[PDB]
C-alpha cells in the first residue's frame, strides 16, 4: 500500500549505502504506519523492530527546544531575557548579551561547534562560558552549536528548578508516551541497542561527554520520534501547554540564505529544491558562520513548507521531515552515518510517491 512505495526506496537505499538496519514511521491524517528493515546489529543479525533502539545524535536538540519552549509556555522562561537572568553564575560574561532564543537557533555570537577537550565537567564548562569572547555579532550570525543548544538545556533546567533529564522525562516524553526513549539506557534494555556502523564498516556506539544530553545524547525508537511529530502535525492529543510549546518550536525566527531557523528545527518554503535541502546540510551551512536576519514580523508557524532536521553520530544517521500543509511526516532512523545528500533524496522520493509533494 503505503508499503508499496516506501519498501523499494529503503531497499534500495540501503543496498547503496550499505546501512545494516532501519526503523521508518510515515504519520498522516488517520495514522501511522511503523516499518522496520534489516539488522539492528551487523554482527549477531538480531533483527530491528518495535524495541530497537537507534542513536539519533542532534536529532536529539528537537526534544531540548520542546523543553525550553514548555518552560517559556508555562512563564518561567524569557527567551529574550539574557542567559545570566537564569545562571547568575554567568552574570558579568558574554550571557549578559545573549538569550535562550540565540541558543536555540545557533545565534549566540558564534558559539563554536565542539566542547573543548579542556572542558571535563559542569564546574570546567562554566568557567570556560565566562571566559569566551564572541566572535561574531550576536542575533545577526548563525553557527552550529553543541555548546549553544547545551546551554539553552541548562537554562531551561534552571528555570524549572530541576535536573535536565528528569524534567525532560516528566514534562516532555512522558505526556507524549515516549516510553522508549533514553538518555542513559537501561540495563534491561542494552538487547535493543542497535550497534552502530561507522564509513569503514566497524562497530561503534556513542560515548557520553559534557552536555551530552542536551546536544546529541538520545537513543529512541522510530515511534517515539513519529509521537513528536504527530505533536508537531496536530494530529495528537496533547495537553494544551505543550501542544502550544510544540508548536512554539515550529515558529520562524531567522533567515538564513534560503532556510528559515526555527527553535532547531530548520525550513523551507514549497516547493522546495533538493539541492535547496542538501545545501542545508553540507559545509557551508553547518561549518560556517552564515548571516542571520531576525525575523522581526516575527512569523506563526507555516503550513506551506518542509520542516526538517538531520541527526548523526559516528555510527548512525537519522532524518526527520515534517510538511504541516499535508499533515505529514517521515521519521527514518539507521545504525549506519550514510551521506545527508542520500537522506535528502530518500525522504523526497518517500514523500513525492506517496503524493505529498
Ligand atoms: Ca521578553
Ligand atoms: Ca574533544
Ligand atoms: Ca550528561
Ligand atoms: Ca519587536
Ligand atoms: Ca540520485
Ligand atoms: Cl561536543
Amino acid at each position: 500500500q503505503t508499503r508499496e512505495v516506501l519498501d523499494p526506496i529503503v531497499a534500495s537505499l540501503m543496498e547503496a549505502q550499505q546501512i545494516p538496519g532501519m526503523a521508518i514511521a510515515l504519520v498522516r491524517p488517520e495514522g501511522t504506519t511503523i516499518s522496520h528493515y534489516g539488522a539492528a546489529d551487523r554482527e549477531t543479525g538480531t533483527p530491528v523492530d518495535d524495541d530497537t533502539l537507534f542513536e539519533i545524535g542532534s536529532l536529539s536538540k528537537t526534544l531540548t527546544a520542546t523543553l525550553a519552549s514548555l518552560a517559556e509556555v508555562e512563564g518561567k522562561l524569557d527567551f529574550d531575557a539574557p542567559v545570566s537572568r537564569y545562571l547568575p553564575e554567568l552574570e558579568g560574561s558574554a550571557f549578559d548579551d545573549i538569550s535562550g532564543l540565540n541558543l536555540g537557533t545557533h545565534t549566540g555570537g558564534g558559539l563554536p561547534l565542539f566542547v573543548p577537550d579542556e572542558v571535563t565537567d559542569r564546574a570546567s564548562l562554566m568557567a570556560w562560558y565566562r571566559e569566551w569572547q564572541p566572535t561574531e555579532p550576536i542575533g545577526e550570525s548563525r553557527t552550529y552549536s553543541n555548546l549553544g543548544i547545551g546551554l539553552l538545556g541548562l537554562e531551561t533546567a534552571a528555570s524549572l528548578d530541576g535536573e535536565f533529564v528528569p524534567t525532560m522525562r516528566a514534562k516532555v516524553l512522558a505526556p507524549l508516551g515516549m516510553q522508549d526513549t533514553w538518555y542513559d539506557v537501561p540495563e534491561a534494555r542494552m538487547a535493543d541497542y542497535a550497534m552502530g556502523e561507522d564509513k569503514d564498516g566497524q562497530p561503534t556506539r556513542v560515548s557520553p561527554g559534557v552536555l551530552d544530553d542536551e546536544a546529541y545524547g538520545i537513543k529512541t525508537t522510530a515511534a517515539d520520534l513519529a509521537k513528536l511529530v504527530r505533536a508537531n502535525l496536530h494530529l495528537a492529543d496533547v495537553d494544551a501547554e505543550l501542544q502550544q510549546a510544540i508548536d512554539a518550536t515550529r515558529q520562524g525566527h531567522y533567515r538564513v540564505g534560503d532556510m528559515t531557523q526555527a527553535l532547531i528545527w530548520e525550513q523551507y518554503s514549497l516547493p522546495v529544491a533538493p539541492e535547496t535541502l542538501r545545501a542545508g546540510q553540507g559545509y557551508d551551512m553547518i561549518l560556517e558562520p552564515n548571516a542571520a536576519e531576525a525575523l522581526e514580523p516575527p512569523q506563526s508557524p507555516r503550513d506551506d513548507v518542509w520542516v526538517n532536521k538531520t541527526g548523526s553520530t559516528q555510527g548512525f544517521g537519522g532524518y526527520i521531515v515534517m510538511l504541516p500543509g499535508k499533515h505529514t511526516g517521515l521519521v527514518m532512523l539507521a545504525n549506519k552515518n550514510y551521506p545527508n545528500d542520500a537522506r535528502v533524496e530518500a525522504a523526497y522520493r518517500i514523500l513525492s510517491g506517496l503524493g505529498a509533494i
